[PDB]
């Protein structure tokens, strides 16, 4: 379909930003996971069609409870890697 990798900065860990991220992409039925990095910010590996990766994107930058979105990177790929589901990855 369409690969995004998003990077997210602001103030974005210890504020069930993953969980929040884990439901948006499940409702928008795409695959990939999201993932603390230890400089605080969160990586997002996002698979699916473009209308659902598109609404994804910006359904993040409204982030979780307390959570505030300064930035959000994106680059594309049309090569998938075929993930299914979506996870919380360590």
């Amino acid at each position: 379909m369409l690969q995004y990798r998003i990077i997210v900065d602001g103030r974005v860990q210890g504020v069930g930003f993953r969980y929040f991220v884990q439901m948006e992409a499940d409702k928008r039925k795409l695959a990939g996971w999201v993932k603390n990095r230890d400089d605080g910010r969160v990586e997002i590996l996002a698979e699916g069609p473009e209308n659902a990766l598109q609404s994804f994107v910006e359904a993040v930058k409204n982030g979780s409870p307390f959570s505030k979105v300064t930035d959000i990177s994106v680059t594309e790929s049309r090569s998938l890697e075929g993930h299914h589901r979506f996870s919380i990855v360590y």
